[PDB]
């Protein structure tokens, strides 16, 4: 649960795949959720 950036950037999507960075943490349970935004 570490942040990298503290700040924002652009509106640019492409960096969208900056998520790989943030997604440091796992949820314990998700099953409610049928997809996930960080694919989404």
């Amino acid at each position: 649960d570490a942040e990298f950036r503290h700040d924002s950037g652009y509106e640019v999507h492409h960096q969208k795949l900056v998520f790989f960075a943030e997604d440091v943490g796992s949820n314990k349970g998700a099953i409610i959720g049928l997809m996930v935004g960080g694919v989404v």
